[PDB]
RNA sequence: GGUACCGCUCCAGUCGUUCAUGGUUUUAGAGCUAGAAAUAGCAAGUUAAAAUAAGGCUAGUCCGUUAUCAACUUGAAAAAGUGGCACCGAGUCGGUGCU
DNA sequence: ACATTTTCGGGATGGTCCTCATGAACGACTGGAGCGGTAAT
DNA sequence: ATTACCGCTCCAGTCGTTCATGAGGACCATCCCGAAAATGT
């Protein structure tokens, strides 16, 4: 039947509540039949519920996983490359090196061979330290060699230069040398002064690279030099030549007085290019300055980074970490003859002891830096000798290891330079070396470009290449075996811009001359004209569009009245009084692209030929698409007959990157099939007056209907997985909308099959600010202001400041955390926050809130080391309490603060606090918008109807934003970290208000999304605002209009209160729709009624197998070994073990010294590894594990969070691989949550209203609660723990604390709401005590235990019998 | 009562392609004196190489950090489908009656 | 030949330690706010 | 041929209303209970 009932449905980070309301009943009570054992005789529940998940790895973790496959496939490959030239000529040459490389794994037992690695002889092996202190001495050897070495030490620097092999982040040959950098910032000056003698640059004997070695900012150092050296400004064009060598991108454009854009920069091969055709230009009296500041860069890079000279040696980069090696066992040695003589009683501690990360645990450990440096310090600073060894410390000098991450950051090309020579000096020595040269120099320097991307023999989705033949796909013969041109289309038809119209299709570029026409077309449709005969204005005909076209925006890019009653009309038509109208004095339309492809080309030969714009609209189409420049080189011969060599070679230069919102098809490519003409045939001529282009596709008058019906009413299929491929890269939002749809789909169905008025969804993100916009950004200024306010300063009254400057999160972070960091307290300054670095909290990581709190303003974040100890402790001790002051103010969330405490009580939500300092924001939901058209997409898929457009499902989705006042009628206070059953009260009242808004159509309507200011009345009583504090409109007063519609209670008036009567017409038929003497009770009724349908999502677990680590440390059953038949107390096993489910079965393992059989039912925990042969043939499987003798009706399959209720009157929940879980929900009386969260409210606020009165009272007069409370937990540890164990030592506190402040004892009283969740056995700190953690193991009392097997959905319920458990 | 398609700009989030290092595991790594011996002290310390998700298609110079995955019936198998209400009440969800 | 004392072994339990992540060159999307376009009956 | 049925304002710019909402497992130290053997009667 047509309509009977309405639900509503509340999406969470990771949780779904749902609820049903039916006009006929007023009572969500429902009964089903018990399966299986059928232990109750007819079990009933409520139809309001909730059902709970796990959100997983979001985003930026997602990210990483990826990429951390594709990390060490890299470089794995790039060892495995140079293996393969090098190992099977050794091989051939020497035949002991074969079994060497083979036998080098395993104990003695299994070892064919000895390890032998350099030189093939015990007595020789240990002979190599005593002229190589390190690898980088043998580099130095080999790239300043005069003699031979051999093919073991010459692949083994060869090895450690590829696996080693650096970064290629900036494309060109950079110059690998030091030999004279002095010179090239004296002949810099010297040539400008020479080309420009009106005012020459004075060089004072300033020592520039004194300046620029300095750390300083880019623009410090710019401003420096400009400073140092008199002649020319810091926005000039010396200026903006040392902002070059500062690998910063000037345009010129300004400098050269030039009517085009001229960015220059050196990271792009091109720039030889770009200088050809600029030095083409100016002439070549300029080209000293640019290839000089090219060549200094270079230059100045290697100065920074290697910091030594060349000629010396060859090897300058081996060189510069041999000198400080050296220094450290010098150092070392000083230091340890310092403390011999002075402090012999620690002399053994110091070095020998790991705990206060001393010299020992430092080198066999991965001890931090600060810390190491923090424990000595004090130590040097008392003892005397000690002055060099202290300036070390600051240096960062002192025992730096030589395998570090800053270590490891160096370029390709300085590690090109030293493998030259080491190729280059053995020549003579071994031919082979000769012939490999060339294919060594290309492994070094080769990367993958995105048009040639995956090289894969095997079929798959992400294989863009077209293999010719069963050879290589390695760049040696590339072009025989694959075809990267056919990898750069499959490329770019995969990523690109699509047509939204045309599923399969992609748009045109926007540069495209056909996308420049329509927006022409469209302003010559609005003109009229008046002639010399033509007495009243008329519209332009097609063929007068096309010549205006061919005329006037071919000979100059936009239009003006003048040049259609100058040109124009007296030319073309021969009438000399002429007048336009529709239009201004000129058009808003223009053609940009035209006159780019004269002044380029230069010709006219491919202009007004009907079939050449069709061929530049291809070119262009290449031209945006393909940076590959023989790819556009292809494209061009075809045309060769308009392009002469010239003009082909200076189109090599870069991309027309963007594209239009269209495709060509849809325009000039489909025809009617009635009149023959397409939407650019109507567009230059048809009747009266036009419609927008959306508008004209859907348009009944035309043909093109027969296509929408084709391609969009069509559809996705009937899986679900279809429907939700789109939306969302959140897993905690696809898994919101996974459930959601399921959950809908579902109720719709059990529901008689009746379907329902309305569908009312809610669904919301961490939203921790307001974005971009005086519309959001003027309000995160509040937050500034309010802290600002607190702390006092006479500059906000002295000094107005306008709203249009604190737009950004750069300066709001400035504000909110004062001018100084929050690591190393050192200070921050307005004219540095594009300057200095911005940090995230927890980059890459499982969880990520939502923008500006997740962010901090740095100095450098090179003190993280990968590490999760602030070397910054005696910053935090006096920041600890700033930090405390920011969240009173509310500068700071407490989430942000709880991040910088985490080694003192790990993790646990704390995320509203706000609601005891201020709550205050607005939130958009943008991911609402789609949220209803997938549902709508499954709901509504019916076509019994002659295109009458009626919907019989409607999906209605509901901002929060109007839920306050319906907390505040039914005094709800729902903070979730009180109550995880939350979502089931929150999916009902969104039933009940999304029903409510159609029974009566709205008296004030606003529009989509952005709504409230877009249309208004003037009105000079909120014109104030804006003079005064800025623009505010109805998302300030959106109460009111909550008030206007409904008109519930009068908020103007303090004291007494007095609301809407009980009994009161609602409908648009005259009817009463709500009822407050039976529908308010109800809904207050229902928060305490007993038994709400919630419950843990039945799955198993997939995914997410392993860390990439290995674990020896573990040794029992459960670790999984690396390889198979390989020793775990040697080798180990992966990094935490995934088990997917566990099943129950009887065992077959003696126990004891009669070993007796266990013929009882055991946990047999299923791998994700074993799962794939288990679930194929479990028999063999169970045979193997213990389990030989058992029949199918006896093996029972456990699920992820499967449940049990013992006989004993106790519920538990199972985790994985047996362990036990707490489960069971909470039954507690209202009365205590209500009390603890106004408690903490009215500890500094005072009341007025009737309500807000008895509120502050009954708190005040009421204090025997928190006794109460804590009798109640006392009788839910006998639920679960059996013994109170610890709550003697939490009334011992409680009895303690009295005398403490009541909000900051209500601050962490919400961790004892972890009874409502079924897991979350919770530590933390209370006050001055903090309590104890624990974990169940197992539940002693098995055969009291009954199996639990629950629908998704809470609908159906299936109870396992006992008899088969057994015992012995 | 009674609108549709969006231009220009700035900022944010979602992210993708590409490349590198280190943490860490493992093997080779020639010592002296006292004491039955456990055990202790001193001489003495300078390095290199290999490797990092089970398992497998298309059996790889390749892919893999995932969802439905409970009872029940039909289907070789892939795959698909069913889940009662009137009527009263609410401290660990019960009852009258029909189906 | 049987019961008690005796030592060694297993399970339930809690305390402490353990954890593969970094980011710029090059390049694109949705989406919102403020400056706006164009109007009929 | 028209633009809130309702938001009609204060000796002054004020803080505040609601929400998305919680790391556990392995190894080692320890106490209590149970089985087979040696000894006494
Ligand atoms: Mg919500
Ligand atoms: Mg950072
Ligand atoms: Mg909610």
């Amino acid at each position: 039947m047509d309509k009977k009932y309405s639900i509503g449905l509340a999406i969470g980070t990771n949780s779904v509540g749902w609820a049903v309301i039916t006009d006929e009943y007023k009572v969500p009570s429902k009964k089903f039949k018990v399966l299986g054992n059928t232990d109750r005789h007819s079990i009933k529940k409520n139809l309001i519920g909730a059902l709970l998940f796990d959100s997983g790895e979001t985003a930026e973790a997602t990210r990483l996983k990826r990429t951390a496959r594709r990390r060490y496939t890299r470089r794995k490959n790039r060892i495995c490359y140079l293996q393969e030239i090098f190992s099977n000529e050794m091989a051939k040459v020497d035949d002991s090196f074969f079994h060497r490389l083979e036998e080098s794994f395993l104990v003695e037992e299994d070892k064919k061979h000895e390890r032998h690695p350099i030189f093939g002889n015990i007595v020789d092996e240990v002979a190599y330290h005593e002229k190589y202190p390190t690898i980088y001495h043998l580099r130095k050897k080999l790239v300043d060699s005069t003699d031979k070495a051999d093919l073991r030490l010459i692949y083994l620097a060869l090895a450690h230069m590829i696996k080693f092999r650096g970064h290629f982040l900036i494309e060109g040959d950079l110059n690998p040398d030091n030999s004279d950098v002095d010179k090239l910032f004296i002949q810099l000056v010297q040539t400008y002064n020479q080309l420009f003698e009106e005012n020459p640059i004075n060089a004072s004997g300033v020592d520039a690279k004194a300046i620029l070695s300095a750390r300083l900012s880019k623009s410090r150092r710019l401003e420096n030099l400009i400073a140092q050296l008199p002649g020319e400004k810091k926005n000039g064009l010396f200026g903006n030549l040392i902002a070059l060598s500062l690998g910063l991108t000037p345009n010129f454009k300004s400098n050269f007085d030039l009517a085009e854009d001229a960015k220059l920069q050196l990271s792009k091969d091109t720039y030889d290019d770009d200088l050809d055709n600029l030095l083409a230009q100016i002439g070549d009296q300029y080209a000293d300055l640019f290839l000089a500041a090219k060549n200094l860069s270079d230059a100045i890079l290697l100065s920074d980074i290697l910091r030594v000279n060349t000629e010396i040696t060859k090897a300058p980069l081996s060189a510069s970490m041999i000198k400080r090696y050296d220094e450290h066992h010098q150092d070392l040695t000083l230091l340890k003859a310092l403390v011999r003589q002075q402090l012999p009683e620690k002399y053994k501690e110091i070095f020998f002891d790991q705990s206060k990360n001393g010299y020992a645990g430092y080198i066999d450990g991965g001890a931090s830096q600060e810390e190491f440096y923090k424990f000595i310090k004090p130590i040097l600073e008392k003892m005397d000798g000690t002055e060099e060894l202290l300036v070390k410390l600051n240096r960062e000098d002192l025992l730096r290891k030589q395998r570090t991450f800053d270590n490891g950051s160096i370029p390709h090309q300085i590690h090109l330079g030293e493998l030259h020579a080491i190729l280059r000096r053995q020549e003579d020595f071994y031919p082979f070396l000769k012939d490999n040269r060339e294919k060594i120099e290309k492994i070094l320097t080769f990367r993958i470009p995105y048009y040639v991307g995956p090289l894969a023999r095997g079929n798959s989705r992400f294989a863009w290449m077209t293999r010719k033949s069963e050879e290589t796909i390695t760049p040696w013969n590339f072009e025989e075996v694959v075809d990267k041109g056919a990898s750069a289309q499959s490329f770019i038809e995969r990523m690109t811009n699509f047509d939204k119209n045309l599923p399969n299709e992609k748009v045109l570029p926007k540069h495209s001359l056909l996308y420049e026409y329509f927006t022409v077309y469209n302003e010559l449709t609005k003109v009229k004209y008046v002639t010399e005969g033509m007495r009243k204005p008329a519209f332009l005909s097609g063929e007068q569009k096309k010549a205006i076209v061919d005329l006037l925006f071919k000979t100059n890019r936009k239009v003006t009245v003048k040049q259609l009653k100058e040109d124009y009309f007296k030319k073309i038509e021969c009438f000399d009084s002429v007048e336009i109208s529709g239009v201004e004095d000129r058009f808003n339309a223009s053609l940009g692209t035209y006159h780019d492809l004269l002044k380029i080309i230069k010709d006219k030969d491919f202009l007004d030929n009907e079939e050449n714009e069709d061929i530049l609209e291809d070119i262009v189409l290449t031209l945006t698409l393909f940076e590959d420049r023989e790819m556009i080189e292809e494209r061009l011969k075809t045309y060769a007959h308009l392009f002469d060599d010239k003009v082909m070679k200076q189109l090599k230069r870069r991309r027309y990157t963007g594209w239009g919102r269209l495709s060509r098809k849809l325009i000039n490519g489909i025809r009617d099939k009635q009149s023959g003409k397409t939407i650019l045939d109507f567009l230059k001529s048809d009747g009266f007056a036009n419609r927008n282009f959306m508008q004209l596709i859907h348009d009944d008058s035309l043909t093109f209907k027969e296509d929408i019906q084709k391609a969009q009413v069509s559809g996705q299929g009937d899986s679900l997985h279809e429907h939700i491929a789109n939306l969302a890269g959140s897993p905690a939002i696809k898994k919101g909308i996974l459930q959601t749809v399921k959950v809908v789909d579902e109720l719709v169905k059990v529901m008689g099959r009746h379907k329902p008025e309305n569908i009312v969804i809610e669904m919301a993100r961490e939203n921790q600010t307001t974005q971009k916009g005086q519309k959001n950004s003027r309000e995160r200024m509040k937050r500034i202001e309010e802290g600002i306010k607190e702390l006092g300063s006479q500059i906000l009254k002295e000094h107005p400041v306008e709203n249009t400057q604190l737009q950004n999160e750069k300066l709001y972070l400035y504000y909110l955390q004062n001018g100084r960091d929050m690591y190393v307290d050192q200070e921050l300054d307005i004219n540095r926050l594009s300057d200095y670095d911005v940090d995230a909290i927890v980059p890459q990581s499982f969880l990520k809130d939502d923008s500006i709190d997740n962010k901090v303003l740095t100095r450098s974040d090179k003190n993280r080391g990968k590490s999760d100890n602030v070397p910054s402790e005696e910053v935090v001790k006096k920041m600890k309490n700033y930090w405390r002051q920011l969240l009173n103010a509310k500068l700071i969330t407490q989430r942000k603060f709880d991040n910088l405490t985490k080694a003192e009580r790990g993790g646990l939500s704390e995320l509203d606090k706000a609601g005891f300092i201020k709550r205050q924001l607005v939130e958009t939901r943008q991911i609402t918008k789609h949220v209803a058209q997938i549902l709508d997409s499954r709901m509504n898929t019916k076509y019994d109807e002659n295109d009458k457009l009626i919907r019989e499902v409607k999906v209605i989705t509901l901002k929060s934003k109007l839920v306050s006042d319906f907390r505040k009628d039914f005094q709800f206070y729902k903070v979730r970290e009180i109550n995880n059953y939350h979502h089931a009260h929150d999916a009902y009242l969104n039933a009940v208000v999304g029903t409510a808004l159609i029974k009566k159509y709205p008296k004030l309507e606003s529009e989509f999304v952005y709504g409230d200011y877009k249309v208004y009345d003037v009105r000079k009583m909120i014109a104030k605002s804006e003079q005064e504090i800025g623009k505010a409109t109805a998302k300030y007063f959106f109460y009111s209009n909550i008030m206007n519609f409904f008109k519930t209670e009068i908020t103007l008036a303090n004291g007494e209160i007095r609301k809407r009567p009980l009994i009161e017409t609602n409908g648009e038929t005259g009817e009463i729709v709500w009822d407050k003497g039976r529908d308010f009770a109800t809904v207050r009724k229902v928060l305490s009624m007993p038994q709400v349908n919630i419950v843990k999502k039945t799955e198993v677990q997939t995914g997410g197998f392993s860390k990439e680590s290995i674990l020896p440390k573990r040794n029992s059953d459960k670790l999984i070994a690396r390889k198979k038949d390989w020793d775990p107390k040697k080798y180990g096993g992966f990094d935490s073990p995934t088990v997917a489910y566990s099943v129950l079965v009887v065992a077959k393992v003696e126990k004891g010294k009669s070993k007796k059989l266990k013929s009882v039912k055991e946990l047999l925990g299923i791998t994700i590894m074993e799962r794939s042969s288990f679930e194929k043939n479990p028999i063999d499987f169970l045979e193997a594990k213990g389990y030989k003798e058992v029949k199918k009706d006896l093996i029972i399959k456990l699920p992820k969070y499967s449940l049990f209720e013992l006989e004993n009157g106790r519920k538990r929940m199972l985790a994985s691989a047996g362990e036990l879980q707490k489960g069971n929900e909470l039954a507690l009386p209202s009365k205590y949550v209500n009390f603890l969260y106004l408690a903490s409210h009215y500890e500094k606020l005072k009341g007025s209203p009737e309500d807000n009165e008895q509120k502050q009272l009954f708190v005040e007069q009421h204090k025997h609660y928190l006794d109460e409370i804590i009798e109640q937990i006392s009788e839910f540890s006998k639920r679960v723990i059996l013994a109170d164990a610890n709550l003697d030592k939490v009334l011992s506190a409680y009895n303690k604390h009295r005398d403490k402040p009541i909000r900051e004892q209500a601050e962490n009283i919400i961790h004892l709401f972890t009874l409502t969740n079924l897991g979350a056995p919770a530590a933390f700190k209370y006050f001055d005590t903090t309590i104890d953690r624990k974990r169940y193991t197992s539940t002693k009392e098995v055969l009291d235990a009954t199996l639990i097997h629950q629908s998704i959905t809470g609908l159906y319920e299936t109870r396992i019998d006992l008899s088969q458990l057994g015992g012995d």
